[PDB]
């Protein structure tokens, strides 16, 4: 029915949490997993991450103890999502925001915190926690150098795990009806795993809690698991640190699973492809850990995995196939790039132009009157023409006639005004996979040497694939 | 409480809709608006847009009439969000997706539909609806050329407005308790405004419904309002077309408001800044139309505005200040760029280096053993040093000591391994606003002519601002 959103909300802070739980049946059937893999889709909060909760939570504590007055400044070291949550809380309740984040993190987090009126100081990636050039040391320096400033310190504030123990874990319990067999959850500050695992083990002691730690971090138990890539920097954002945060109670977690970059990203793309959950990379790490840890489970049992982050924060980073190819990561089992590699292979546009059958595409200087160009088009019997300057684009008779009827194309007007201006350049040595990726962004694809041989669209490639 | 998400969900299709309504008090107080401006945050659906609903909806109709079997292909012309919704439905229920979208639309929509296993054919921006190079004409051609393909045709399918009449309008009614005085809603295909306005006027006849149409479109009534920029292409995505779609009942809408690009984008950024709703540009258009139309309303009355789209689809486009400066759009009344322009003005780093007070920053060839570099650092009494090749980065004694303790820095190892590798180049003629924007992405900022004068961080700029 409708209980929680059935009224009007006072601010965006009231739209945090209350996240649905979805059964990933298709993904389980893909990976050959017998049990029910439930996903807590924390990326669907108003701010698009689980950390929103603690952001809100901490401010509430700072307000329930009277420690915070209007106009104050908030400083917080973060990998990006807590900065967003605290920035939301500050823009709503009238506080000043300063974020300290490492250079490793994405630019979308930075831009979104900038739209929320927050100052952004970035710190070097390779700095240790002890360095005063660390995000935490720089935040401490800013607290020392700024008046009416406060560091809420999500690494040591009890609100961070207390709210995952109060509401989120209670959410997971009430939607799974108490029956939980495994919980796989990423270990960043460790607040989410601590709080959720504690509440669940209190209400369901037979539940195993699995912590996910990236290869490079030192949070897993024992240290014989962390020595794969000791303190080697990784790309996944959100989990793992070079120290044990104050809120992390590693004794409440039973197992530890090590997950690397390649597995995390390919499984995140698998989640998007097979379930349709616009999810982040750390959630790929958590789901890979869950698929490895819950392999021994049976049907009927429920393994709950946290999906912390939304794709919005890594929209240019790993959603783009260009960047995952530049970082040498296997795209996915079933993906568009591998599909194009399978169908096209090494076929180049030379092969298509040869199999179809003289580069006699008419050309005009792009400032002809439309009357002269239609006379040339009717005398040459071709339908399309290419306009270029001393390249401009393509121009069809259909658009000519319809825009003359529409009141957009004058008789004495230059053909530059009505030609199609979005184009993509190619050359015969190019493969067909690359022209398909180019067709993802541009309607036409034209060749050159300046002697162009023709125009290439998606239906031409479909016809070529039909000949195979 | 918890009614709708209190269980486990079968797929992401069940997480569509059920969107909360938030009162934009801060934004109303900013613009000087007396009434309650309620926002239906359709961008919080699982797919991040209102169109998810109709996407789901249409498939359901196509399944309830038995017209759709497993393995079929779905073709759909879209500005991007319906393509996403239908791609979600296809990935869940096992259908093949082909999207036809104009080149005007963002690349995030394309990439996200590619991650959902959908083929993407793009069409020219300037093409009219009649052209067979139009998104609709190309979709028709693909339907003619492909077997087991179906076009659900959101422009003419009754599911599109029927579901906004069945659930979404009923949602708005049940959360506003029947009392609605104005509804401002964007006119794209017109399905959302038709359905919602019809249901609301049926349940509350005293309600005015305001349609928003971008300057360039021909959907507003009368035509004396559309002649600002007749058929001139615009940047906002989602609303307005060169024809009246089949589902648009322009007689059920009372007013029409014309909103241009500049107003839409600056108001979208204002929404993000003042309310903290990660919202899209079309929602800026709708909110600007609402602020203009509901100006005559009183406190107590409720003006409901639709927020169709999520910022995720325009993350690189208009969230980035670079692109809004390149398109000559006023950033916002209160924004970080204008704040930096106010505090810094025309001050260049020459002025800061002069006011602070000899460019004697030590340099090393970036392959010295750490022992030699620490001896040089102790003999020069400086703390930081700059490593460069035949630029590499910066290197501090704090990181030296802590990483030697950490097991990451050998005695005979080269200083390249432990130096900070993320850097930003500047030159003395650069303004301070530009170095602040650069500091949004990089921890340090160093100058050059190759003679570097020093390193610049955020605390240095804070100190300079403290001297003013
Ligand atoms: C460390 C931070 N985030 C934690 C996090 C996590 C781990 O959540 P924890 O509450 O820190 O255990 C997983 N995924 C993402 C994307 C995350 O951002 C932060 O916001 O400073
Ligand atoms: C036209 C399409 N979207 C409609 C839309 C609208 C208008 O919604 P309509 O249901 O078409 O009236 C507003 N904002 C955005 C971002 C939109 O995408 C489409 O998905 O093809």
């Amino acid at each position: 029915a409708d209980g929680p959103y059935s009224g009007i909300l006072d601010s965006v802070l009231d739209a945090i949490g209350n996240t649905p739980m979805v059964r990933m049946k298709r993904l389980a059937k893909v990976y050959g997993l017998e049990c029910d893999l439930l996903a807590k889709c924390e990326f669907m909060s108003a701010g698009g991450s689980v950390k929103d909760r603690i952001g809100k939570a901490m401010v509430e504590k700072a307000e329930r103890e009277g420690r915070l007055k209007a106009g104050d400044t908030l400083i917080e070291p973060t990998s990006g999502n807590t900065g967003i949550g605290l920035a939301l809380a500050a823009a709503v309740r009238g506080y000043r925001m300063i974020v300290t984040m490492p250079a490793k993190m994405s630019a979308e987090k930075s831009n979104i915190m900038k739209c929320l009126g927050a100052e952004i100081v970035r710190t070097p990636t390779e700095a240790a926690w002890n360095d005063e050039n660390s995000h935490m040391g720089v935040a401490a320096k800013l607290q020392r150098e700024l008046e009416n400033a406060h560091i809420l310190d999500q690494y040591n504030n009890t609100a961070n795990p207390m709210v995952h123990y109060d509401v989120t874990a209670e959410e997971i319990i009430t939607q799974c009806d108490g029956d939980i067999d495994m919980v796989v959850i990423g270990a960043g500050t460790g607040g989410t795993i601590t709080g959720i695992g504690r509440k669940i083990k209190e209400r369901c002691p037979k539940c195993k809690v699995v912590g996910v730690d990236p290869k490079g971090s030192i949070l897993a138990v024992p240290d014989s698991l962390n020595d794969e890539k000791r303190l080697q920097s990784y790309e996944v954002e959100g989990i793992g640190y070079d120290f044990v945060p104050g809120v992390l109670d590693r004794k409440v977690v039973d197992e530890w699973v090590k997950v690397g970059d390649a597995e995390s990203f390919t499984t995140a793309r698998a989640i998007i492809r097979n379930e349709g959950l616009f999810v982040g990379g750390s959630s790929g790490a958590n789901v890979w850990g869950a698929l490895q840890a819950a392999r021994q489970l049976k049907k009927g049992q429920k393994c709950v995995v946290l999906l912390p982050d939304s794709s919005r924060n890594y929209m240019s980073k790993f959603i783009s196939d260009e960047w995952m190819a530049e970082h040498g990561f296997a795209p996915e089992d079933g993906a568009k790039v591998k599909e194009r590699e399978k169908q096209f292979g090494g076929a180049r546009i030379r092969d298509l132009l040869s199999e179809t059958g003289t580069s006699d595409v008419p050309f005009v200087t792009a400032r002809l009157s439309v009357e002269d160009v239609i006379k040339m088009m009717h005398e040459t019997k071709v339908k399309e023409v290419i306009v270029t300057e001393d390249l401009v684009g393509v121009l069809s008779e259909d658009h000519i006639a319809h825009s003359l009827q529409s009141g957009r194309c004058a008789m004495q007007s230059p053909v530059k005004d009505i030609a199609f201006k979005k184009l993509a350049k190619a050359l015969p040595s190019a493969y067909l996979r690359d022209v398909a990726k180019a067709l993802d962004f541009s309607p036409y694809v034209c060749v050159m040497d300046p002697h162009f041989l023709g125009v290439i669209t998606r239906i031409d490639l479909l016809h070529w694939l039909a000949t195979k």
